[PDB]
């Protein structure tokens, strides 16, 4: 699996489009991808629900989640579900492993979530699942994100089960992806996927 075989594709996960294509309408935080998207309008909207049915995973498990924080998590979903530029990190259903996120992306996400609350530092398993929605298990204290995720890297990496890696590279280095970008400026991740598909 290699080279161009990896550019402009969508992972084989349950919601993804079979190939990327333009979308006339995508919802709010997913707008940057509408040029060429792996997500449908439906998915984009479902990404913005209080508890997205895409994963049935509640971010409000500790009640106190700041809007600035939740915004980052929604953008992360759009990135995951919409990006046509993840091919080089796709691995076997398919998924993504260690997509390198630029330092600013992890930094800002962390900074904006410091004041919000969670009860676990590893979200990949060990939840109480009685309502079809996850709850904090017995003994898991709700504390600030900065307690369970001491650093930006912890947050980037452990919330999404190693889909993302906190890159030491910065934005516009050509060596890391942004999880969100201003639509007007064009997709800076195209160049990065292209680079990694060659090596
Ligand atoms: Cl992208």
């Amino acid at each position: 699996p290699w080279g161009d075989e990896l550019l402009n594709i969508c992972m084989n996960a349950k919601h993804h489009k079979r190939v990327p294509s333009p979308e006339d309408k995508l919802y709010e935080e997913c707008i940057p991808w509408k040029d060429n998207a792996c997500c449908t309008l439906t998915t984009s909207w479902e990404a913005h629900l209080d508890v997205s049915p895409l994963y049935n995973f509640s971010l409000f498990h500790c009640g106190l989640l700041m809007p600035g924080c939740r915004k980052h998590f929604i953008q992360a979903i759009c990135f995951y579900e919409c990006s046509p530029n993840l091919g080089p990190w796709i691995q076997p259903g398919e998924r993504v492993v260690n997509v390198p996120l630029c330092q600013e992306d992890c930094e800002e996400w962390w900074e904006d979530c410091r004041m919000s609350y969670t009860c676990k530092s590893n979200w990949r398993g060990g939840w109480d699942w009685s309502q079809g929605k996850n709850r904090c298990p017995k003994g898991a204290q709700c504390l600030p994100f900065s307690h369970y995720f001491p650093t930006p890297a912890d947050l980037c990496e452990k919330t999404w089960s190693n889909s993302f890696k906190a890159s030491p590279e910065r934005r516009n280095s050509g060596r890391c992806l942004q999880k969100w970008f201003e639509p007007a400026q064009g997709n800076p991740n195209v160049a990065v996927a292209r680079l990694f598909a060659s090596e």
